[PDB]
């Protein structure tokens, strides 16, 4: 009856259960109350709204379809490896990921003019958007740390927290920064400098974020998780502390990617993990350059903020499927993350037939082959340093 | 730890498990194989299709979104009370129901011209569709049994099979046929006769379908379900019989709606069941009359064929939630069925402001009140006949 253990491990990694429930009204379902709310809200909107403007009806209908799909997600979609701060938030994150996957599926069938029209419908200002370090100055160097460098620091902090490896994080950091420098040489869009991508991105933002993530990860590993109930706390300070720590992990998994005597499927799964990581880093660059929008546009940072949100559970589910011998099935969030990464790659290839010439396409392919080979060399070096030191 | 029993009963009525699996390759998941298939098919379509015609791109993208949402349904959506012939078919039925619910949500925000344009886009021929029994003849009476009378017979057979009650079925049959006769008097659209709805619909089609459904239900109750494996059958005839009986119920539930000493929530839940039944019968009539399409159009019989498909699990889940004391949550298919019924009612009210005048609206409201009162009287009479005879 090992199939019992297999399906229970799949439910452990796919729909985690809330343990030691003390305040029971956060976890008792009220789906008939939700049905009445749904029907009454849709009734109020149907019978009171003004449906005279035909382009507002479409926008409101889209927003309402998204909202009630999130409701359906809360009701029916899987929860993931996380139960904190509430499993319903992760059900809604999964529903958003499914919506994005279906949006990419639909996008793969239009032509470029239809996609540009679909974009100008969202932000009409996107119609007019278009695509020196010899005078070195400390002021201009320090002026590089904008809000996006802050976001990049924190994204690398989250990545290092989840991955728990200096080697993988630094490998991906250096390889992607060099790839981006190469692409900015191939495309005249570059404006900042060499030194930015060489020092102020690898060493300071990415490196510091990785350091912070690894420190916080070691802290969360070495600590004891004794959760008292909010009802049992008698001080107000303890109540506020418990309510704010409800937004932190209840427990922490010990993550080791390479064992001393590792198999071949293990190293191959780690290599595929690093390759999909590089691919998701390429998707951002190429979506930004194909459909011309800036980094400050809600498309850019919205997609970048959603990809990290769905990256958090995906790493845990991938690590479980890779290492846990009894997890005989891939989590559904990891499945959707993989399909979203590959569909974004296909979208960039389909509508990206204008970016490069044939010689530039040759150079891009040769560089991507060299990057895959260098990633493999770094992975082998990590395996060797592990199984010897 | 009664919450364990509560959630296990919810999983019994919401995601039923396949028992005694002998041919294991119909039930082992292959979601990475499905991921590779998804990506390769979408890649082949993206890189080979002709995206020159802009109105074919939208149609193909819609169809592909539906297909891959059905894939996501197979992966993530609940199964229902049924595991026969395969739980994935019922996951896909649930996904279609979710799609229809979201379509109604979207429809509630457009105006009437936008809905008519959305319809003429589907079937351009819908632009030109527009809204004697004193010479009695046996030939004209027998000529009434078209393919739709056949479908109605079989729909009532399925309803009687699931409900397991002559009283409820005959009550709904007579009340709805009288309501439809009243509405066809209020609307000059009538063409057939009095005698059709009085004799050839209540007595022959509905009555005969109910009789057949009750006979088949008693048969399925009194029989023993010994399922041998397809591998263990040694004759070819037995193999074909097992393969064709894989499309029949594996077991049958004994259904009794009224106990001798029933509560008030029990009778109230049965009354609500009958009222939602009447409402779903009204939705068909009014969708057909608001948006003018014939009964032979794929909209009419397609929606009528999908509503029965999702009616099959909904009745079982409603009966479980009503009668089973440990089923502390409503099944998700029953939830979606209820929201679809009420949303179709809201859609008919929103776009149906043209069908009736104010006096006709008064007559419709008075008739619906009388119908609710007569349904309650019939339910009380059934309760009395049960608790006395
Ligand atoms: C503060 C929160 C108030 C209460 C929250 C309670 C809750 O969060 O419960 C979630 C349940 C299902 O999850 P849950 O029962 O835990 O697990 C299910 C699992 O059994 C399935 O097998 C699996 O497939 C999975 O998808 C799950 O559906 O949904 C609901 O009731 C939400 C309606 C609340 C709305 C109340 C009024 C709103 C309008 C006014
Ligand atoms: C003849 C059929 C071949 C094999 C069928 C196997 C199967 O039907 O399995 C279904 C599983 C998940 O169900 P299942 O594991 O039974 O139950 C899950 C439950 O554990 C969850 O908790 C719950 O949330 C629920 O939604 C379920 O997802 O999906 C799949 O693998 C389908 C991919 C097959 C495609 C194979 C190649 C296609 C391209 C070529
Ligand atoms: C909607 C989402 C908003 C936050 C969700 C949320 O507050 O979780 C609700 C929590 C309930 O904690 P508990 O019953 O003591 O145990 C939970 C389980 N043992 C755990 O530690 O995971 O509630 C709390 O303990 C803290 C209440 C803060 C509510 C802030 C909103
Ligand atoms: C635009 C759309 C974007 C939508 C995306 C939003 C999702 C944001 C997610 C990013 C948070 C990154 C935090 C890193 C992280 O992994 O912690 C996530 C924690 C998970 O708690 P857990 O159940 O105890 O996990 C135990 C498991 N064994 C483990 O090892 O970890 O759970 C947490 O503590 C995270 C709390 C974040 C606060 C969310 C508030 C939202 C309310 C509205
Ligand atoms: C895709 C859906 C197509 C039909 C699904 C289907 O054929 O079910 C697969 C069945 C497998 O039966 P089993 O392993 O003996 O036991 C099942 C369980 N014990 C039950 O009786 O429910 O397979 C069979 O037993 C009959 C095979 C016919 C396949 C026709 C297609
Ligand atoms: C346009 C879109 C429309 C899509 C809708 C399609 C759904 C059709 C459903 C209507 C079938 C009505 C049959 C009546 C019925 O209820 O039997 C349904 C059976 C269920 O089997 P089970 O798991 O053993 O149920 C045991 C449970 N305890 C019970 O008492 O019943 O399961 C069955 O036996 C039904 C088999 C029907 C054949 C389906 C083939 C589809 C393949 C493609
Ligand atoms: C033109 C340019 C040219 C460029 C050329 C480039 C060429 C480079 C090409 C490289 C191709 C390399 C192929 C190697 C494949 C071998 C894999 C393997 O066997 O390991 C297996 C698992 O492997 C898996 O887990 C697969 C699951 C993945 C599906 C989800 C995707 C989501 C990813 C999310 C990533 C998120 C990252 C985001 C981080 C921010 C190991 O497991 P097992 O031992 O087999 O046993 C099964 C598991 N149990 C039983 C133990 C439980
Ligand atoms: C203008 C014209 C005017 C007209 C006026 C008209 C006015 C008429 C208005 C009539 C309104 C009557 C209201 C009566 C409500 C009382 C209900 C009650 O208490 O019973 C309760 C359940 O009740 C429920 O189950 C509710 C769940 C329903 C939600 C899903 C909808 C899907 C329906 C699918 C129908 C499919 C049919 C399709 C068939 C083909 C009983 O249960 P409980 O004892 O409370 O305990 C809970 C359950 N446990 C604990 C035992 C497990
Ligand atoms: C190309 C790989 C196709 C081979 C395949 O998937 O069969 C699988 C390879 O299984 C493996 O050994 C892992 C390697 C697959 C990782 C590649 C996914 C990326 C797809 C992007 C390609 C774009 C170009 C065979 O295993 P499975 O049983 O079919 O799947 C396991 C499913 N459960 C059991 C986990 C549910
Ligand atoms: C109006 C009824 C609203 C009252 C309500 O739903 O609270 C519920 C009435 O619960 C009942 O007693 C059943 C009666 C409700 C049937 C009406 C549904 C049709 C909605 C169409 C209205 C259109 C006009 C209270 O119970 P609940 O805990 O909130 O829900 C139970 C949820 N689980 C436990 C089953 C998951
Ligand atoms: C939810 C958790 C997800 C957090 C991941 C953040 C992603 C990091 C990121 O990509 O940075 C930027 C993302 O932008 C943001 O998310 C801004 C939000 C700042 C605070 C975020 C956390 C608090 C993208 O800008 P860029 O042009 O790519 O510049 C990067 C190097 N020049
Ligand atoms: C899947 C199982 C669902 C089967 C339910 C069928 C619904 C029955 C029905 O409504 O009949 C008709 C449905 O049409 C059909 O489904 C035709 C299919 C015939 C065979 C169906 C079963 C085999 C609707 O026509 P109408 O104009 O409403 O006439 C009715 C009285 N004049
Ligand atoms: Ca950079
Ligand atoms: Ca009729």
């Amino acid at each position: 009856k090992d199939d019992v253990n297999y399906k229970m491990h799949f439910r452990m990694i796919n729909e985690q259960q809330v343990e030691d429930i003390t305040i029971d009204f956060f976890y008792r379902p009220h789906t008939i109350t939700l049905l009445s709310f749904t029907i009454v809200s849709l009734m109020y909107f149907a019978f009171t709204r003004d449906d005279s403007v035909p382009e507002d009806n479409i926008w409101r209908g889209i927003l309402s379809v998204i909202f009630f799909f999130l409701i359906i997600s809360v009701l029916a979609f899987p929860n993931g490896p996380f139960t904190r701060p509430h499993p319903a938030l992760w059900r809604m994150v999964f529903g958003l990921s499914v919506l994005y996957f279906l949006f990419l599926v639909f996008l793969l069938f239009l032509n470029f003019e239809q996609v540009k029209s679909l974009m100008y419908w969202l932000d009409p200002n996107l119609r007019y958007a278009t695509r020196n370090c010899h005078v070195i100055t400390w002021e201009r160097i320090i002026s590089h740390f904008d809000i996006f460098a802050f976001g990049h620091f924190w994204g690398w902090a989250m990545k290092a927290l989840l991955i728990r490896s200096y080697g993988l994080c630094w490998t991906i950091s250096i390889t992607w920064e060099l790839t981006e420098l190469f692409f900015m040489h191939l495309l005249p869009n570059f404006a900042e400098c060499w030194w930015d991508q060489v020092i102020l991105d690898i060493l300071l933002c990415n490196g510091g974020g990785i350091w912070l993530g690894m420190v916080v990860c070691r802290f969360l590993e070495m600590r004891t998780y004794h959760w008292a109930s909010f009802k049992d706390i008698h001080t107000t300070t303890g109540k506020i502390k418990r309510a704010v720590l409800q937004f932190t992990p209840a427990s922490w998994t010990y993550v080791r990617w390479f064992d001393p005597k590792s198999s071949f499927q293990r190293v191959a799964g780690v290599y595929l993990f690093m390759i999909i990581w590089q691919l998701t880093e390429l998707n951002t660059f190429f979506l930004k350059h194909i459909f011309v929008f800036q980094a400050s546009h809600p498309l850019s940072w919205g997609r970048i903020l959603f990809i990290g949100g769905i990256t958090a559970p995906t790493v845990r589910q991938y690590y479980a499927y890779l290492t846990d011998t009894q997890c005989k099935r891939v989590g559904t969030q990891c499945w959707v993350f993989g399909v979203i990464g590959f569909l974004e790659a296909i979208v960039c290839i389909k509508f990206g037939q204008d970016l490069f010439s044939k010689t530039q396409i040759l150079y891009v392919v040769l560089w991507l082959l060299c990057v895959a080979f260098t990633t493999f060399l770094c992975l082998y070096g990590m395996i060797w340093y592990a199984e010897h030191y």
